[PDB]
């Protein structure tokens, strides 16, 4: 069964980053995880921790300016910097071993940007609810907004149009959206709540993402590397939910570009598929890693 994890606060390429590694028994493969946001934390991905009894070691770590890690210079708020951070961590920790990469949401996109440069260091890639193009995901989310009942749809196009995010009606619509496309549940896990809490307390989510999940005005609103991800040749497991805020259509684009890549859609699921179907999610990412051992 579980055997706790080794927590540390090491110095990466310039800044102090927090990480939590859980390895063995009978380790077969090592796996690094990248939370979403931007500006969240490993916390909400702690369900993937169950894969250790399946011989999978997991590396949970808060990215720059996230969770328990120090915030770098405002200019370092880019995805290209996260990639340099990831590689530095994998190396000054695992040496020159080939590790499996797992990215969730923004982490998925980051995970992709990683493979585009350091795929040779990876043995496999897992992109869950991720994206390769922000403008695309934005276009997809807008549809979801229009598909929401007028009671909330209008509130999102009104108060979200006058900068009135502190409005209760609007905040009411944001919630309905989250309980529909972010996480389908009434008893949200603490891990998620902590990562969400970390998003409102730091500055990354603010400066890179925006007010909320469906109102991106940060510094990635134009990010798009679709014409780059085609160069990835390693085994890729792309998962996405049915009601996923980052539609399976956006997951489809990634599927095309990556040859031989798998694509799995979780019915009755949304964005955080980690808690909606923990056993099935982990099982899928587990067998994926074990076959491409
Ligand atoms: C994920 O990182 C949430 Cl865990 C998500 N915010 C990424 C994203 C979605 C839509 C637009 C930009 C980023």
């Amino acid at each position: 069964m579980d055997q706790e994890c080794i927590e540390n606060y090491a110095k990466v390429n310039g800044i102090y980053i927090y990480y939590k590694l859980c390895k063995a028994p009978e380790e077969k493969a090592k796996l690094m995880t990248m939370h979403g946001g931007p500006g969240m934390s490993h916390d909400y991905l702690l369900s993937l921790r169950d894969m250790t009894k399946e011989g999978i070691t997991v590396l949970f770590y808060d990215q720059f300016g996230c969770g328990r890690s120090e915030e770098p210079d405002q200019s370092k708020f880019t995805i290209d910097y996260g990639v340099e951070e990831a590689e530095a961590l994998r190396s000054k920790l695992f040496g020159n071993e080939k590790v499996f990469l797992m990215g969730s949401s923004y982490g998925g996109a980051l995970a992709l940007a990683y493979a585009v440069k350091y795929q040779d260091h990876l043995k496999g890639l897992i992109v869950s609810g991720g994206l390769s193009s922000v403008p695309l995901t934005v276009k997809e989310m807008n549809r979801l907004i229009d598909e929401l009942p007028a009671k909330y749809r209008d509130a999102i196009k009104k108060y979200g149009s006058s900068g009135s995010y502190e409005n209760p009606e609007y905040q009411e619509a944001v919630n309905y959206f989250y309980h529909q496309h972010l996480l389908r549940s009434e008893d949200w896990p603490p891990e998620v709540l902590k990562s969400l809490e970390y998003a409102e307390r730091r500055n990354v989510y603010r400066i890179m993402n925006g007010p909320n999940e469906f109102t991106i005005t940060g510094t990635i609103k134009d990010w798009d590397i679709t014409d780059k991800i085609s160069a990835i040749k390693i085994p890729t497991l792309i998962t996405v939910g049915e009601y996923d805020e980052v539609t399976p259509n956006v997951a489809r684009v990634i599927h095309e570009k990556i040859a031989g890549s798998e694509l799995h859609v979780f019915r009755d699921c949304s964005h955080l598929t980690m808690w909606e179907d923990r056993e099935g999610y982990n099982k899928l990412l587990s067998d994926f890693i074990l076959k491409h051992l």
